[PDB]
């Protein structure tokens, strides 16, 4: 029945983001995107913690997907047999069937192709949910992503002006639930199932052993960090498909912020330190204004610098004395 | 002193909600409502756990109370011989008093009547807060529901337009903190004193065994889901007395929310979760595009699927294959 | 390089507030402020438990800090001889270096001086972060505060109206982490060195013992309640550097919220319970119409109740009958 045009589209693994056009001249597509899941142990930790992962594309976060309001997003869900578990995919910018869940749900050895009206703008969360207790379990084992679906006319401040970032990162955040054995050490597994039991009772419970962004403790730093140049405007995508999130820039601040990710609303602005609820995405704007490193995180601290949720930017440029100067380094107490 | 009409609610059930106007030309009024505090042992979850709860008019949530601003509200609180406990009732809509609660302690034989002015617009929490260590506890136990302060003009979207629902639900989320015994099992008992020691020992441990909507694990589905169709605007008042949720209608949206709960703010619009903070009522609504199942969460998924928080829509109407469509069902990988 | 006029300001320790203007016709200055670190051990709660606290200027939280858009903000950052640890401040209002951390680390016997320029308006978390699992730790031992940059013009509803409050106080809230040992009791400490092994295990499964307002349970209580007048608009600036948490006046109302903190925002009118995200300061003001007593919480009553996350107010004029009255008071059901 539907006669548009169709545009396939290489994803990138995150925290890297697919090219695309911002303000488009470009009408209703049919985008053409392929997500292949992947069941896998990895480690999580620099400690050597293995997790038994689920993911679509083979990473934590599944990668950003990108398209402007009114596109049509095809997706092939592909489940090779190489997995041990069924899978789906609920994509919450979707409009019927349980977010495309309901029609999705794929054997090893299966694919499935979906097509959803990208009626609602924003950045959203997907995930998979294939039914009941398997529904947390396969989302924090890894299985989420988001989907950014921009305004044709790109983005705006709510108060008739533009807004456009010169490149933009996307951030997933995972809450990991390894049990500890009695000895007091994390405890490996040699498959999913096998790490069920265990990873359920400790999940009823609550409280993470590990809060990560892209996948491991220390993923987005040393060589890669994310990186910008003073007077670049950066928009961090934030997700979290199950736990609530604060993120914060240490050393900046969000100069436009969706909170609640969703375009429709016009962005809070200045804000220090902003709030991702669990099963959102939200994204925050930021004009680097000094060079140096920063750290972002999530302003629980102690799941930052102890669970896993501390990423690094380094900045290039030059330093600005008007905004920030040690005025007398340290110095003995006269 | 008040000569004002007097008019008389009958109180119904959750997550129905007693007849009302939104716009209206009615003035104020003296509005009359009956609250009769029922402490009894309910069953909480499909295995038939015990729970000792405490409630008004015998159910968790508590009724929603439907007024319009200016209205003066007049309850009788009423706690029978039968009963164990004093109680009172504490509105998050009234001024003065601990919100009523320092004029409504009642010991078991006794009733007030309290009146206060409805001068703030939105959904509130009400509960009971006898004092000190109590409080919690009887909040928890289930003492707690919602009043609806609607404009005299009905609701609107902030940018002069009228927003009218079809329907309206409440769905109050009650934590709950059921001990276990060594062997591993939730422990009953015979009063809600007996309950005491133990459960506020877990309470302020701060993780909940329970988290549900209506009182128990699957009240809001099967023959009691929710209901629409396609075409219908619904208004769904979403309570927490105690604690967090992060609601979220899985295939749908939120297309007006107000998740801090007041009218007086404009809603934000097209969200994919809202956050409803402990301690506060929110509201949402969502006009149906697609018939089937969607369920109702809180998006910590272990909360909604392994604890309790989950509740059903059935819709019915016309599928709309532009919004969503099975492009390709399952088939073998090529 | 700068020259600009310089005034100094003499701290006052919390919940008050240093004398300040709200609107103002003053240009840029240099603001100078001194803060010395005390680690010192301390009483937190009623039953006589220990903690072993690092301080800005003796007091949980720091003192705020007010200044105005565009002022300079010179602090002398003192480290005496007598504490044991290296401390360092990073300010969530300024922009570079960490906030300033990478600026401001000094070992006992020695001090700093920084400067950051106000460019955001709000109120600010400022805290230490030394570096890795020492920021959690020196945040969560009580060395956060927060800083208030106003616009030159004072506070505005959004909707051209100016908002001048006749009181302003500042709430910090603490979450502590005071391990126990086998018997069930609290653990006491010799020093904050030997308090950390017991104190990191605790914090990193998220659970505090206690949360509490100015540094112990009933703080803001008896001799030390907040005050007002019927009538009187009072401003409460609430921050919390390292854990979520959502207020609520017993008895009114927020009538203008800054919950995410940033004057650049328009307030949020007429809310029941706010949320301030950990890492953050939101405010909230309210104009008294009533007498009597009124508790200040976060709404997780648990926490209000039990672990110490409770204020007072005590408000002195006339009751108004209008508002709220007691109908009937307590009797025999018929
Ligand atoms: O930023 C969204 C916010 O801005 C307003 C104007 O205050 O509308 C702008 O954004 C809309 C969505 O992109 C445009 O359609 C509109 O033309 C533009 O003015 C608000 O209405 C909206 O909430
Ligand atoms: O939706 C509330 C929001 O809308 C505004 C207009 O932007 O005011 C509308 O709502 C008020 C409350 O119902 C009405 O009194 C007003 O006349 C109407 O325009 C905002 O002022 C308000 O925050
Ligand atoms: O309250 C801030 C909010 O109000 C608006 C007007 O709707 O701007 C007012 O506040 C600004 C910041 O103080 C002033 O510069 C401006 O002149 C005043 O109208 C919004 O723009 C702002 O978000
Ligand atoms: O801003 N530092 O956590
Ligand atoms: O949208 N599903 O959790
Ligand atoms: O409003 N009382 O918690
Ligand atoms: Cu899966
Ligand atoms: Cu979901
Ligand atoms: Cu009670
Ligand atoms: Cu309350
Ligand atoms: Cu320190
Ligand atoms: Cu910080």
């Amino acid at each position: 029945d539907l006669k548009l045009p169709r545009q396939k589209v290489e994803l990138v693994a995150p925290p890297f983001v697919h090219a695309h056009e911002q303000a488009t001249k470009q009408g209703p597509k049919i985008v053409e995107f392929k997500l292949t899941i992947e069941e896998k142990k990895v480690v999580i930790d620099e400690k050597g913690t293995t997790f038994q992962a689920m993911t679509f594309n083979g990473s934590m976060p599944g990668p950003l997907m990108v398209v402007h309001e009114g596109d049509y997003v095809e997706t092939t869900l592909v489940n090779p047999a190489t997995n041990t578990m069924p899978h789906n995919i609920d994509f919450h910018s979707a409009t019927g069937a349980l977010g495309g869940g309901a029609l999705t749900l794929i054997n090893p050895g299966e694919q499935v192709v979906l097509r959803w009206k990208a009626t609602k703008t924003g950045v959203f969360v997907y995930h998979c949910a294939p039914g009941g207790p398997m529904i947390p379990w396969h989302v924090v084992s890894g299985m989420n992503g988001a989907v950014m679906v921009l305004p044709r006319d790109g983005l705006n401040d709510g108060k008739g002006h533009a807004l456009k970032y010169d490149k933009v990162y996307y951030v997933g955040e995972q809450d990991m639930y390894v049990p500890r054995d009695e000895k007091g050490n994390f405890k490996s597994y040699d498959s999913p199932g096998e790490a069920f039991t265990d990873t359920e009772e400790m999940m009823k419970k609550l409280i993470p052993s590990h809060v990560v962004f892209n996948g491991k403790v220390g993923a987005l730093t040393g060589k890669n960090a994310l990186t910008a140049n003073v007077g670049e405007n950066v928009l961090i995508v934030h997700s979290q498909a199950n736990r609530d999130s604060r993120p914060h820039l240490i050393g900046g601040h969000g100069d436009y912020v969706w909170e609640t990710g969703k375009f429709g609303n016009a962005p809070e602005v200045g804000l220090e330190t902003w709030f991702i609820r669990g099963g959102s995405a939200g994204a925050a704007m930021y004009k680097f204004m000094q060079p140096g490193i920063y750290a972002y995180v999530t302003h629980n601290l102690i799941e930052a610098a102890d669970l896993g949720a501390t990423a690094h930017f380094k900045v290039e440029g030059k330093w600005n004395d008007d905004l920030m100067t040690q005025v007398k380094a340290p110095a003995e107490i006269p």
